[PDB]
């Protein structure tokens, strides 16, 4: 049969797809929720073994364990215990393309379990067996005998083995084919893995049992009023005596109850569904659902018998909540969103796509903590505990079907094709039969880049009919097609067009209102976040709260998708596409997360949690007017705490507890600012703070925060009478400068500092030179390969321009003394191929102080590319343990990206000043930096520094982190301009204008001395 | 050009189609036919079916063909002969001047139909003028109609021809049969012959 | 595996629908819409067995005629023929309600055929089979091999039978059931054949 190369066969013997159940026999551990004796898990220690087709498995292996078996924890991804090499490949797909077959070379996993049943769930009722996850389709034996098949490997398939069972010991046997006609629909650009990869368990209901329920609720105008609307199934035989309870509750308290024999209403000329009941509870002032505030009640639905004999319990937790799209907007409970989102894959560092609730909810507590209020479920159904902690911590959901055909051509061949509807049908219709009850999900998503075919009208029109309670939204296809609700494109960009010819990515403020469009716009994905990015993101934040209709989007993405390797001493070390022999692979690509793998936050998670605050602020005079942007919960956590410092230092500060209602306003008169004594600028910053813990923070989270410049008193005073003229010693080769026990050597032929000593210890391992390029970011890097070059790329026009190969031809150098100085003048020329791309003019005034100016002035040629940078750098001989600086901070922050760090006076252990992207690339700048202090040396002006063991060639020249060495000393490079990360997608030049360096002439001054 | 689905006899009448198991089966009849016939310009109408009551799985297929072939429009009687997944209101049997107000599912006069509140579909009768025997009887009724108000644009009358089938006496003479007469049961017996014309084609 | 009792399952190795084709390899006669020679029909007389469930046909029959076979016009139905009676139910299944499933005792029709194939035909290009209408569901074989399966007694069923066929004479055997899951979906107010 083949089954595996059939879209027509998704599946034999397999039940109904349906809610949560567990069969509670007592309606108390229904409502309370917890763990059913009907409902066990198999999870554990399973038998394995692995093949390379199925055609290698042997017969035997149905009714006994293969002695070369091993045993192995389920749920699992054999990929993540060395089986197979689990593949990275972005958009083609791992397999020919040759639909619907597979490679005759098909992995496969047999996996087996001897284990207990007892007699009491064999002398009656059903026993079911659930695969919540099974990648990518497999064959179930029990006791030998063939049960089914199931395709489908983002949702749980479920077989009837009650005729299959007996009491006692019992084997299953499941065959798990790596590749089947259902890849052709999993071509999600993340890690291609295999096995039984989320929860077996073994399902008991009675025969006359509760086989499906829908819970809607409806209410009236201003939401003060509900109807709770509870339509349930059953299966088993029909008796005059049966009855099905449905009650309401709110903690212990009974809200509503009604109960009601089996027989619904007339449906058509044949009558109506005598198998089925319709349960309606009124319910006055319900407590609302929303991310702000979760509230939530349970339903109890019992099936009964009329003298009260419970026969069995379902249950859900219900949220009141209602969502609709309104004169162009997407409202909650009648107010407008504005979704804080993140897409999210289901990935763990070492366990691959096995997911637990642990991971779960160290995800939503870092979400919530940084402002995320939605999620969407990138690209398929999520393990089914997702929901309940959504449902419960409060996240708004788009819940997408397991749709991704990315790699075909045309990306809609498959999903405007008949024959591949049904098959698509299933991946949408079960995900929904599952998942409708869940208040969190508030949006359904057909899946992902699969184009835009017939058959994704087809599907929205089901939807839009079995459940009107949710708009349906769908990318494909150019992001405004009739199969969705809401114009949900992926790196539109705020203000820039980019036409693409059929479809074209409009800049979103222009989207808006092309002619006819009314539609609400909110981003499936944005601010590609790979390596440092995230440049520009504020601008999404200032469109998005000018904009009604703009509102929001979903961050691409929440972590890394990177995983652990060893090395051969046992180390770990994070890994990337290719980095297991497979191939063709896309390399980093699986790498755009806020977050590493492992949870820590990569520097750009703090730029969206400031953009993303709740509280915005204006200031004017003493008055701070802070306004909520919660929809509908007070600000009854919160305390603007305040603080006013002149260059770092404290002046004043103190604290007012917030009451603002949701979309309030309230204004804060800060008492009078006592003059300040000394020159320096005045800074104010305000804070939000909860001081209470929540299900999601501890006490003193921090919520938001704002600062402003206030007044600055310029410096007029005249220095001070140097008890010292420094000294120069002009030789033939170089021009030195002693002062005390200083000195700095230039050299005349290099025209640059080359050496400068304490006493006689020498401070530089380099040179102090120009330094205009940058280790490549990922976003300048964008798709270009070795092995094809993307000329349009921003590292590639600059390779190509000379910018990394230019050398120093020297211009002049002179030396002067003046009164309490020497001076020294330099001039070089940068050229490549005969052209002179850049030239660099700077003066050396060293005087009585110690003090060292340097005034630095630089050409930068129209016709060349824009460099990346403009500044100095050097390689210090010494090693310290702090870094202290006056600017901002206190993480890694760039021009494009630099919102949330804040101007005040910081100081971290050396490390922290390096950021470990996996894939090394310039990184730690601090911009807005008035002092910087190493060791003995502080450095003053206006710049932009990192400061790291690491060079920036070395940098550029490793392309995995754990193989990156300190080197001697520390480099320096102080930039008095650095070009914006870019980040609005990480495969075109993504840097606004605005952050090119493109004005032609710059000048930067600092001021290198000793404290 | 009608899909070949009718599932009349299930309780109730969309018990299948509203089920999405049955989404692939059906969708199948449905797309088939387009398949194969939408070149032929005699073909003005595409239709979902007959009597299968009106299930979300009609809603989805009436999209694919308004997707795949916007040139013509789509008409399906069942659940009402004015849901959602109609282009035209096509009751079966609908009076011209009285209502059949049956619950869910009621036969308004059509005249009266075209008017409801916010209704603004053509009216065109998917059946009508039940040609059972010696019938036919108020058949002008619906003529004046049709030709006074704009909207109600037509119908197909029930049926063409007789469906009886020959059968020899002992004298092995030919008569014509129906339900019930080769030994079938249950059986319907007269009403598989409701056409204008007889079975050999001789009008009525 | 009971395909017939599977909304699952309404085909297997079926070609995907098309508009009417004839393959000429003449401008001409496309124009006029003249009969082409490379759309044959195979129509007339066949060779057919009569069967009360699909257990009881015998394996001999695909690969060899049935002595007992009788030789019968096709395109017919059965009923018409006098090997079973023909059914005439209005609203009420003809078969208990209780989908998938129909009735074990299943009126099997088992057609075959011989009729030979050039050469020509088979030194390139393809060749495929056209059912157009099969009431209810069927599988085909071919020189005694398995092809394909379809449902929709209303619709061509089209099978590539390139990889199955020999220059000469051939053999063609088709198993049809009356009743299947596809019987849920033809429930029309007439005489059930
Ligand atoms: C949006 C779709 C997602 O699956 C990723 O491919 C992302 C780019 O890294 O684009
Ligand atoms: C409309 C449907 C058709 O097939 C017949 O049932 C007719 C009455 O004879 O009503
Ligand atoms: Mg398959
Ligand atoms: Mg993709
Ligand atoms: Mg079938
Ligand atoms: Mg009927
Ligand atoms: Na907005
Ligand atoms: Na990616
Ligand atoms: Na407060
Ligand atoms: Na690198
Ligand atoms: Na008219
Ligand atoms: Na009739």
């Amino acid at each position: 049969r083949r089954d595996w190369e059939n879209p027509g066969v998704t599946q034999l013997n397999r039940l109904a797809a349906h809610p949560p159940f567990a069969s509670w026999r007592n309606s108390e551990e229904a409502r309370t929720d917890r763990p059913s004796q009907q409902l066990r898990s198999l999870n554990g220690e399973w038998r394995f073994a692995w093949f390379p087709a199925p055609e290698a498995v042997p017969e035997s292996w149905l009714e006994c364990d293969l002695p070369e078996a091993d045993t192995v924890v389920v749920p699992s991804n054999w990929q993540m215990h060395g089986y197979d090499a689990p593949i990275y490949t972005n958009v083609t797909y791992p397999i020919t393309v040759n639909p619907p077959f597979v490679p005759t070379e098909n992995p496969t996993g047999c996996y087996s379990l001897t284990f207990n049943v007892d007699e009491s769930w064999l002398q009656e009722g059903q026993t079911r067996i659930i695969f919540d996850g099974v990648n990518s389709a497999f064959h179930l034996w029990c006791n030998g005998r063939w049960v089914g098949y199931g395709q489908d490997s983002r949702l749980p398939s479920e077989f009837d083995l009650s005729a299959f069972l007996r009491a006692g010991e019992n084997r299953l046997a499941v065959m798990v084919l790596r590749w089947s006609d259902g890849s052709y629909l999993e071509d999600q650009d993340m890690w291609r893995m295999s096995g039984i990869f989320r929860d077996v368990s073994l399902l008991h209901k009675p025969t006359t049992q509760i086989s499906d329920f829908h819970v809607a609720t409806r209410f009236n105008d201003d939401f003060s009023r509900a109807v709770l609307e509870a339509e349930v199934q059953m299966c088993g035989e029909l008796r005059d005596y049966l009855r099905v309870t449905v009650s309401l509750w709110q903690g212990e308290t009974q809200v509503a109850s009604g109960t009601a024999p089996f027989g619904g209403e007339i449906i058509d000329e044949r009558g109506g569904y005598a198998d089925r009941v319709t349960l309606r509870l009124n319910v006055e002032n319900p407590k609302l659902w929303s991310a702000e505030i979760p509230n939530l009640y349970r339903a109890v639905v019992e099936l009964h018998t009329a003298d009260g004999t419970l026969i069995e319990a379902e249950a859900c937790d219900v949220g009141f909540r209602e969502v609709r799209i309104e004169n162009g907007l997407l409202l909650l409970n009648g107010k407008p969103l504005l979704i804080r989102g993140v897409n999210r894959h289901e990935h763990h560092p070492l366990h691959g796509q096995v997911m637990d609730e642990q991971t779960m909810v160290q995800d939503i507590l870092l979400m919530k903590q940084n402002n995320f209020n939605a999620v969407r479920c990138s690209h398929y159904p999520n393990h089914p505990l997702w929901y309940t902690l959504c449902d419960r911590y409060g996240l708004y959901v788009v819940d997408e079907a397991n749709i991704e055909t990315h790699g075909m051509v045309p990306m809609n061949r498959l999903t405007d094709d008949p024959r591949w509807l049904p098959a698509m049908s299933e991946r949408v219709t079960r995900m929904v039969q599952r998942d409708r009850n869940h208040p969190s999900v508030i949006i359904w998503s057909l899946g992902n880049e699969s184009g835009h075919g017939a058959n994704h009208d087809a599907l929205y029109r089901w939807i839009k009919s079995v459940d009107p309670s949710r708009p349906v939204q769908y990318e494909g296809g150019g992001a405004d097609t009739t199969a969705t609700d809401i114009i949900c494109p992926m790196y539109a960009r705020v203000d820039e067009d980019q036409p693409f010819p059929a479809v074209p990515k409009w800049s979103i403020k222009k989207w808006l209102s092309l002619p006819g469009e009314t539609r609400p716009l909110i981003l499936c994905e944005y601010a590609h976040a790979m390596g440092n990015s995230l440049g520009g993101f504020a601008k999404y934040w200032q469109a998005f709260r000018q904009y009604p209709r703009l509102q929001g989007g979903f961050v691409w993405d929440w972590v890394d998708q990177s995983l652990i390797k060893y090395d051969e001493n046992g180390n770990p070390w994070s890994a990337y596409g290719g980095d297991f022999g497979d191939t063709p692979n896309d390399r980093q690509f699986c790498m755009n997360g806020l977050v590493f793998a492992d949870r820590t936050p990569h520097p750009a998670l703090t730029e969206a949690k400031h953009q993303q605050q709740f509280f915005q602020f204006r200031l004017s005079g003493q008055t701070i007017e802070v306004t909520s942007e919660y929809l509908f919960r007070h600000s009854d956590n919160e305390l603007l705490h305040w603080m006013v410092a002149l260059d770092g230092k404290p002046l004043a500060s103190g604290e007012v507890p917030l009451d603002v209602a949701p979309q309030g306003k309230q204004l804060i008169e800060l008492p009078e600012l006592p003059q300040p004594e000394s020159a320096g600028q005045l800074w104010l910053t305000v804070r939000v703070v909860q001081p209470n813990a929540t299900a999601w923070s501890e006490a003193g989270h921090i919520s938001a925060w704002q600062q402003w410049r206030l007044a600055e008193n310029l410096s007029v005073t005249l220095p001070a009478a140097s008890h010292a003229i420094p000294h120069l010693t002009t030789s033939e080769m170089d021009f030195c400068i002693e002062l005390g026990n200083k000195r700095w050597q230039f050299n005349r032929q290099s025209g640059f500092l080359s050496q400068m000593w304490i006493g006689d210890k020498k401070q530089l391992l380099t040179p102090l030179r120009d330094q205009f390029t940058r280790a490549p970011l990922d976003n300048d890097i964008g798709v270009s390969e070795a092995t094809r070059i993307d000329p349009n790329a921003w590292v590639e026009r600059w390779k190509a321009a000379g910018h990394y190969q230019a050398e120093a031809a020297l211009l002049q150098c002179t030396a002067d003394t003046l009164a309490d100085a020497v001076l020294i003048t330099t001039a070089h020329a940068w050229q490549h191929q005969g052209k002179t791309l850049f030239i660099s003019r700077k003066t050396y005034r060293i005087d009585g102080s110690g003090q060292m100016a340097i005034t630095v002035d630089v050409e930068v040629a129209s016709d060349t590319p824009h460099p990346a940078r403009i500044g100095l750098n050097c390689q210090l001989a010494q090693v310290a343990e702090r870094v202290n600086w006056l600017g901002l901070g206190p993480q890694e922050n760039y021009p494009d990206r630099l919102t949330a760090a804040c101007f005040d006076r910081w100081d971290l252990p050396l490390s922290d000043m390096y950021t470990p992207y996996v894939f090394p690339s310039e990184n730690g700048l601090r911009c807005g930096t008035r002092e910087l202090n190493y060791g003995p040396h502080q450095w003053r002006g206006d710049f932009q520094f990192n400061i790291s063991r690491y060079s920036q060639q070395q940098l550029m020249e490793t392309s995995h982190r754990h193989l990156l060495h300190a080197e001697e000393g520390t480099w320096l490079n102080i930039d008095g301009f650095h070009m914006g990360i870019g980040g609005d997608d990480s495969w075109s030049p993504s840097v606004s204008a605005e952050f090119q360096l493109s004005a032609g002439r710059y000048h930067y001054q600092l001021v290198w001395c000793q404290k």
